[PDB]
């Protein structure tokens, strides 16, 4: 799995990725089960074998550039303008041909959970825990042939900081009923341009789509995890987006692990699940 | 809640249930969250809050004969004749009207469960951890009117054993598209009859079912649980029923220290799910 790359549909070993040992944890009143394991429950499983089938899937040369993140709204299907109704109650994975999740919650309750994030960050208890960082920067679209060259430049600095080729290489909707947004698991690319300077041969064009972002992240590290809450005006239609990253690194690391030690990668998945549930789950608390 | 009874959609208190907090197993290479605890994940808080609000609304003077249970089957809808096939792909509460499941699995799958969980209980790491127990009974229903009595007479004996009202309060439907069988979540009583005596009034009438019951009981006391396996003949139908059960006793002490200490409610509630997902998975990987 570290030096090749074959198509999900032609994969044939799926290490097995281990559940979790009746550690440690005070001599517990009750054994968690009769194997003493606590089996993964399905939807974590259902990640970890998607992610796991994705990456294996994209080449070894390809894999730094991964970027695995969840982000908020509403699931809608293509035929009807509301959010999916299937007659399920606790969150699934969701696998409904033209079923799309547009990264998008209401603004007051934005505004009321970055409130509350900041809070958490600005806790005696966790004053070295979160890093937390406000950049705005404006993206814009170069399209080639074709293929769509992402520059970004921030705004308090015209500098030219990012340079890329994104690539939507998956995507997992999490159809969550008890809550008020769904969530859409991504896996994509962010390809460097080469040699190709932004200045040189761009900076003179019209982009053909062009998006300012307001930011915050906060990354709590020792989590692996980042959260990004971010306002994005579409040049104006604006989207207010919440978007939780796991550890490219810290991911690919663990990935080639797996053979040998399984618990690695297993953690760091149930890790990224945990947050976007806090997450979600606050998001919702705020919405009665 | 333990001295009073109210409807489900009356229910306002839904007390808090706490979700683990990262203890001392093994100082982990990761934080399970920003937040230093593990979210519960949603299949398993919606049992939490469906079991607690499904006993708030029965009369304390009857809680002691609650019996809690899993079982598996297929769950089958209204139209059709086939397994339910919604959109999605992972283990969730399943919600449409007039979906079934009947207790049944086929019957080599059945022979292997029933060699998996009692070699396990042979080995020699669990030889002081399960209790075995077979007993062949005769279950034969009257009708009074109009109400349902059930009485249980051995096989080996003649004696009427058991003679109760069996009412099923609630259920909720586990649809599960990873693995070959579904599961129902049962929450019955089992109101044992008055005075009216079994031999003296119904051991001379015609009774509406009869059912035979070939069973094996593995009871795991420190998981909480007893694992049913039964073969019944429904006089014939056959069919084999796999039932897991959580121990009334520990479960209704439980919930009585709700508000006090909910640890206890909810390691109960995810130990009896962990030991169900055992049964399930390995049911599953003797299908293929
Ligand atoms: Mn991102
Ligand atoms: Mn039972």
């Amino acid at each position: 799995h570290m030096y090749r790359n074959v198509p999900i549909w032609a994969q044939k070993w799926k290490p097995t990725i281990k559940a979790l040992q009746s550690i440690n944890v005070k001599d517990l009143k009750i054994d968690p089960s009769f194997l003493n394991i606590i089996p993964d429950d399905d939807l974590t499983k259902s990640v970890q074998d998607w992610v796991y089938a994705t990456i294996y899937s994209i080449a070894p040369e390809l894999r730094s550039f991964i970027e695995l993140e969840m982000k908020f709204g509403v699931i809608i299907d293509a035929k009807g303008p509301d959010r999916v109704n299937p007659p399920v109650s606790s969150q699934c994975v969701f696998t409904e041909l033209d079923a799309h999740l547009t990264p998008n919650i209401d603004a007051s309750l934005f505004k009321e959970l970055s409130k509350y994030i900041r809070g958490i960050s600005e806790v005696t208890e966790n004053t070295g825990k979160f890093s937390i960082i406000e950049s705005q920067t404006r993206d814009s679209v170069y399209r080639v042939g074709p293929r769509f060259l992402r520059m970004s430049t921030d705004i308090k600095t015209g500098r030219v900081g990012q340079f890329i080729e994104k690539r939507h290489v998956a995507q997992l909707l999490l159809y969550s009923p008890k809550d008020s947004y769904d969530v859409k698991i991504s896996l994509n690319l962010e390809l460097p341009v080469p040699d190709n300077d932004p200045p040189e041969k761009y900076k003179s064009q019209s982009p053909i789509s062009e998006r300012t972002k307001d930011r915050v992240s906060y990354i709590h590290n020792d989590s692996c995890t980042r959260i990004d809450i971010t306002k994005v005006e579409n040049h104006s239609e604006t989207t207010h987006e919440v978007e939780l990253e796991i550890n490219t690194p810290a991911l690919l690391n663990a990935f080639d692990n797996i053979t040998n030690d399984s618990k690695e990668y297993a953690s760091l998945i149930r890790t990224f699940l945990n947050n976007g549930t806090i997450i979600r789950r606050k998001l919702s608390s705020l919405s009665y």
